[PDB]
DNA sequence: TTTTTTTTTTTTTTTTTTTTTTTT
């Protein structure tokens, strides 16, 4: 799928340097490729004359050009997409949660956020003639309601073993803005050794609300979430994984996400969650390239998500 | 447990610094290592070079890390639940109340909130055999309704000698806010010292109705109340003990609790109360990650919460 | 439409000239003739003597002098304009997207700005007698939004086959400011075989927002962003191709477009857009140097943006 | 109103030194009489004695001496004045644009600066006894912002004929700095064989912004402008013309116009424009050598600029 | 005041010597006692043994040698001072603008410079009792802001009658940096056959900035200026006039005055100018041999420069 | 203290002979014993025997030849050294200005170098017993800052009597180079006739600098000077007086002082001025046979040159 | 064989937050 760092070695670049590069937070031949020139020469080592070799190598073996549409559309019929559990959703979705690119939802408090997520971590390791991945999750927790319980009923609806599923899923917990984004470069790591297929941050702002406080922080805050999200798109570029993410609401002085325009422009779907009767639940896609507005209505189970009965 | 603060000792730290951080308001390890950077700079004596030395140390001490979810699940089947006295409450509950997470009860008057408080302020120190915690109990009242003489009762009740009940409980009173935020720094304190088990706020938001007035202070209202939340938080991932908080209702214009979208994201359980007949009660499951909705009967007795009869 | 290089060699100018020209840039004589001369000497291989022939050999292939108004008002009434699949917005235009000049888009989030440029890249395609370009489109993403299923569905509504739709564009993603200021070149190169008419920017600001951070780099990323803009005013000049852009918001601490004074000035003309009802849309005229202010309506459907229904 | 430059040849001085003086850019016995020796001394072929001969010769056609300031009053009190088409600007400005100086208008985007550039390109023709000129205009254009048909719209409303109107404006358009500066001699050399009143450059500052660039090129930059601004003044000396040019502003990190301290210094007349309610809009003297601060309000109308209704 | 130059003509000196003299700008004995021999020589018709007996002569008439300091304070304590029109400005002065010496004023645009310049010329022909001079004015411009419409409306403050006021000053105005050299041989003449009091050069600096451009030719420049310089204090000793002249600024890549070290030694008094609010200005003294440092504030009216209100 | 002209008649002298040597300009016998042969040739009426004769006398008057180091360095303790009213001036030079040398300072403009040489015109008539020399100054003025109000000032914060102190300074000024040379001849006759102790020289440089002017007249311009500074120290050591210089500087293309090689090699003393905060200097030693390079600071106030508080 | 001089010039915006309270 991608190109190892260690074919960068040849015309004097020796195995130090790989290695400052790697200890730097690189770790494949596309990440030099898309990283600009000033930011190679903030490394303690890494001289002018080889940050222009490094990037004239690393082009050679990633293309960065101009194409056809026509191509473009047959290598974008190849992607795959990963189920919900629900009929009614796969279909509002043209097909599922599709990799490379970023979904998020939002929505009130109970509305089924991190059921979804629980369900997904699931579906992403089953065989992909029936919508599956066959790769690994990676769970970042801000809040602290992460609960392997659940991945233990939802495994046996899908003929799973519980015991592989359970070591198929790495979690981690975050205290402050500064560990959550510290917690990418050991992401990335982790990627170029195994096959994953997804990766789940829940909930995005949660931190963010009270690291900063009140006006005379806010422009500090919104770059820091631009450098967070920036990030990420990156890595989905870089392995071609699927990315999800959740947001909190607040009122108007009737509710509306938080994050203002900066979270805003740089999310690919957004949909919104809102509270039914009994179990059920309704779903709303918001913003999207290529789908129409539109309503579906799903439910919450104790083997996880799915169609009202 | 946790590791004692004095362990950051080793290179170029004196006394006097770890003296400095005492006054600023960390008594653990745990609780430089949960900080960001950003917070450290603030303390006259810390400027630089040195905020970067304390954050190296407590991560050698203090794991932050991805692991596999198969480890978590292991970890988690040790925790301890507390019995509320009750037998449906606690089928209800999936055992009882959590240590780790925070548990919210709201309800209109006399609907049984504190009668409650009362009960979980003595099972806590009962052996762990029979659903207890072995610990101390810290109360802090905001309303003016903690009355010792019910605690005697229900202590003689569980076998306990009504003056070691008496003297295992630390009590404060509030006056406004800032007294309420300030408080939780002298409760650190002390639990670095002994052991507790259990901490009870009763109620979270009967002074922030009155310091803030009208729309002008709304905005001035929720961030003071969030930076409380995660105070609390803090402390229920340092030492491992459960929180209990309180709440009032409001009316339409058929009754909701107040505190916005802040208190309703912020909480990790939510309980509902209402009145039956005679000294019979009723409570529902609100908001969990992972019980279902469901609802149970119990009541109130001279010698505490106990089942119907 | 233009002179090409090779005619220059005449006088003591050989192919090897003309070669390294190329190579630095230049791919036609009025590229050359609109140089200056501190320009030209920072080409290996052009020392002196030789400047000056190559830029008298240019003025006399390409007239810079003074001409009579009435000339100038005869030539302007041969240029072409672009239909946008809308009744209401080329009224409101005056006819449509006018080539040789530069139109700008901005509003928020989901107002429209991506199925606008999506619909023209068909429209350039089809006949002179109704409101066609026919020629190719050059298209550049910085956001990962291009969709091609979109096309098929365009081009099935004017007539065209979806395979020769797919056919003529060409596209490019762009990872950092430097890349996309680089790829021009290649543009410049491309032009010089075949017959364009358009070339779309989506969206121009959106990496300068990340690779440059606070302030301390305004004034680096303020020059870099004239320097595109001039390079881009260049290419409108030399092959009389149509060029559109589109921007993003953010909030007055309502909302303004970003890039400051630089933005402001350098485009020719400005439009707003905002959100309606259902899947209607507004346009507004914020600045035009012979158009006056005023406002209409537009949808947009499965096959494109349209009249409301 | 000028000596023509054939009076220099009475003895000594053939045809040929007058065609190599044209061949330098020189076209008037003023012109000579305003040159100092070390430029004189710089022409091929010129050399000694001669240079000395027309110098002195020169000075017996154009008076360069002292004379009474009662004298220059009575000379000054009969010098024209172009009508703006708003009686409130006329007022602020005592009577219109005045003949034989600088003209200097700054704002931000789309704050009026064109349109009133195109009205005076047409007030400038009409009699003298409605307060216009009798004359022709010439326009330099470095934005590309021309258009002829406000041309056409405006000359109805004075009762001038549209084609003759087209006729008497001369037009020309630059593509860098070097050639903005060559123009002159060109403008020079037309005005020495009809009668001109007027010249505008629509903005003056546009290309010396990219041309160059950086702290290490300002000195270059500064220098260039300077010889500009004096070719400028020689000019509106040696024919009696009016002179208006246009520029852009920056933000202060509340805006003020670029150009450093040369332009502050070299213009006669400073007015700042701003943006009012719908079509109006605000002007402020900020410089002059006898005229007062104040303001006043101006509109823009399909048929140029006016009074507000 | 003067002693004739008629009077040298004694033991053998006829008439042609004397008007070979005043051919070459000599019009007082005065100026033929401070000449040096070698500058004498450089006259065609005057060789050796006619210097010798020009220098013996003159001698007697002027004297040059040593004198004590009383008698010196004695002739110092009869010195003209001339009103600016504000209190405070004289008061900060000491009493005016000094004759015998050189007054220097610098400062941005529109900070009152040219105004100041415009009252004196009329206060130097008031009656000594009020602070005039009883003299004409000699005024030198080289920018063109010299308007004679001011002078009416501030003579008509002073109880003068309009026309006398024009008719007593001479204007001149320069065109290149030899015409503002040559100028002062023709002020000698005229200040030999009738009484003056005061001298003006407004912007003595602005023809040399583009004359002599960039490095190269530094030294000429300044060599050039050390002349003027000299040639105006020598008219200040030989008349007893008054001298002011007035200077631009440049930023420091926070303002300085331009001219550099040639022009900070040979100035007596420098002023530096401020803008205020409104119509008020500071003022500043930056160099003096006999004042303190220190501030004041002026401002401009219809009438001309007065105090603050 | 020196040995009078008048004592070198013997047989074969009369009294024409010493009336001419005294209009030649020699007042006594060390003048003539240290005037070489070759010299005393020139005085019309001296050619042989005479010459001779008179070289013979003086020497038996005036010591010619050697002593030992030890009658020097006891001769060299009774040397006058003046105060310069400073207390860290005195320390730094080691008592003040010293008698016998030249001492030379330099700096920009307004740096203090007038009024350090107005107080010493004061402090030189003062009792010895506080750092005074009992004896007149001698005032040569080249630029026409000499002001007596100040020393009026200053001799009152002293004791002395103003009446007195200002009829005991003799003031010069000087037009041209040859005329400052021919000053030192009545310089010297004065001296011979009452007791003086201190010289002035303020500036050395200013007239030198347009007398000759530019390349070509160099190397005149520099024996001229080597000539005037030799007289200087002929004065010196005739007559035991202190000496003092000014000097200008210039940019060096940070500042340097002017007059080249023959005025850094001729001086004994040489000081440098800089400018602080307020009425504060600061003073550098930059050349000393016997001292180190150390620092100091002074201030100026409105009796003179004193302590910085 | 000889003997140093003399300063200049401004640039360029960013970025949302947060519910209240029954009546006959
Ligand atoms: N085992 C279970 N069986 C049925 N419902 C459950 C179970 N666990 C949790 N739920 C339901 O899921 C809801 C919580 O949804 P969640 O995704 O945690 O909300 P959020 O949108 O805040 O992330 C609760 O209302 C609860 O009733
Ligand atoms: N000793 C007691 N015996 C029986 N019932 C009691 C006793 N003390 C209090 N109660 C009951 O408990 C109720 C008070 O409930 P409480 O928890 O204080 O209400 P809240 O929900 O406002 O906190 C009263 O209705 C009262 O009847
Ligand atoms: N196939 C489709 N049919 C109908 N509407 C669509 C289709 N694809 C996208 N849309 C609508 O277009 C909108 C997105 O507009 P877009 O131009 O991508 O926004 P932006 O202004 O951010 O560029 C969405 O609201 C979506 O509902
Ligand atoms: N034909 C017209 N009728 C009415 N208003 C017009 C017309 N043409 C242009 N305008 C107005 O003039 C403004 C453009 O001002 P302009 O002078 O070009 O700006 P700038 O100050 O940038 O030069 C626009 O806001 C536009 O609305
Ligand atoms: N008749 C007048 N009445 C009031 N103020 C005037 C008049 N004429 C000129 N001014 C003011 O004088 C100022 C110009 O000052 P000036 O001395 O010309 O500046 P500079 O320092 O550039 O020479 C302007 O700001 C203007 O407002
Ligand atoms: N009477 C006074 N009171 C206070 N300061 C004075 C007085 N007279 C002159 N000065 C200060 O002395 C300085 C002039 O120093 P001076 O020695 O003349 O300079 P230079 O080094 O050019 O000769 C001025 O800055 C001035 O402020
Ligand atoms: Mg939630
Ligand atoms: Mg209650
Ligand atoms: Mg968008
Ligand atoms: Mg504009
Ligand atoms: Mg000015
Ligand atoms: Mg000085």
């Amino acid at each position: 799928s991608f190109v190892p760092i260690e074919k960068l070695q040849v015309n004097g670049i020796t195995m130090a340097d790989v290695k400052k590069l790697r200890e730097s937070g690189l770790h494949t031949a596309e990440a030099v490729a898309y990283a600009p020139r000033k930011d190679l020469l903030e490394i303690k080592g890494i001289s002018e004359a080889k940050a222009d070799k490094l990037l004239n190598e690393a082009a050679r073996l990633v293309p960065m050009g101009f194409v056809t549409a026509a191509d473009f559309h047959m290598r974008r019929s190849e992607l795959i997409c990963l189920t919900t559990g629900s009929k009614n959703l796969d279909t509002l979705l043209g097909g599922g949660v599709e990799t490379g690119s970023i979904t998020e939802l939002f929505g009130e408090f109970r509305t089924g956020k991190s059921q979804l997520c629980h369900t997904l971590a699931v579906t992403c390791q089953i065989p992909l003639d029936i919508g599956g991945g066959e790769g690994k999750c990676l769970y970042i927790d801000t809040e602290g309601t992460f609960r392997p319980v659940r991945l233990v009923s939802i495994a046996q609806r899908f003929g799973l073993d519980p015991d592989d599923a359970l070591n198929n899923v790495a979690y981690a917990r975050a205290y402050n803005a500064d560990h959550q984004l510290r917690l990418l470069d050991a992401a990335a790591q982790m990627m170029s050794e195994s096959r994953f297929s997804l990766i789940v941050v829940d909930s995005v702002m949660a931190l963010y609300r009270t690291d900063f406080s009140g006006r005379g922080e806010l422009s500090a805050r919104q770059m820091h979430l631009a450098k967070f999200m920036r990030a990420l798109q990156r890595l989905a570029d870089q392995f071609g994984v699927a990315v999800v993410v959740t947001n909190q609401v607040v009122a108007q002085v009737p509710k509306k996400p938080i994050g203002g325009n900066i979270m805003a422009h740089s999310s690919t779907t957004r949909l919104g969650f809102k509270k039914g009767k009994g179990c059920q639940r309704l779903c709303k896609v918001v913003d999207s390239p290529c789908l129409p507005e539109a309503e579906c209505v799903f439910a919450i189970y104790e083997d996880g998500v799915g169609d009202p009965r």
